[PDB]
């Protein structure tokens, strides 16, 4: 049973500035025979489902602007902003397509500080 | 707590037919408020981390080809593939998104009888 825990739950950083979202899957989600980590990070914004942002722990899914980039390996991971943009307000996700059924972090909520 | 339950686990139908998918929730993911399905359907392609086909129960995702439908309303729900193409070789999830933490099905194999 692999189950997701993030940090923190929610924050606010000033627009520009850096964000930094912090994930810990109960189990290993690097996978030996081929180097890879099954973990991925969504961003659900106001009303929408989550939608994919990284996958492979730090690829990055086409469409997906340049501000957001996914590290670590194992077992602790981080969503990384570069530079908060306004339409960035929304709950992210990580979740671990390592083992079924595919279980989800109960999300971090990012708002702007005004 | 919620749990998708998928049938079948696997199945195959020749090039260019009707291939269908069930899926169904421990609790009902219709949300009364707005009288919306809070689930959705991923397409786990051979050695790929899974893609979002459907959401809202039936909103197909852009680029996701017509052939792909989602149907269905409370608990039960149904993956309905019109005409089977070669690269729909793959393993479909059910997931809902009603209640944190967000639960996939155990996957659904679908693979062409030669
Ligand atoms: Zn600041
Ligand atoms: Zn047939």
């Amino acid at each position: 049973d692999i189950v997701m825990t993030q940090s923190p739950d929610s924050l606010a950083v000033s627009l520009g500035e850096r964000a930094t979202i912090n994930c810990k899957s109960s189990q290993s989600v690097l996978y030996s025979s081929n180097s890879k980590n099954y973990l991925a990070w969504y961003q659900e914004k106001p009303g929408q489902p989550p939608k994919l942002l990284i996958y492979w722990a730090s690829t990055r899914e086409s469409g997906v602007p340049d501000r957001f980039s996914g590290s670590g390996s194992g077992t602790d991971f981080t969503l990384t902003i570069s530079s908060l943009q306004a339409e960035d307000v929304a709950v992210y996700y990580c979740q671990q397509y390592y083992s079924t059924p595919y279980s989800f972090g109960q999300g971090t909520k990012l708002e702007i500080k005004r």
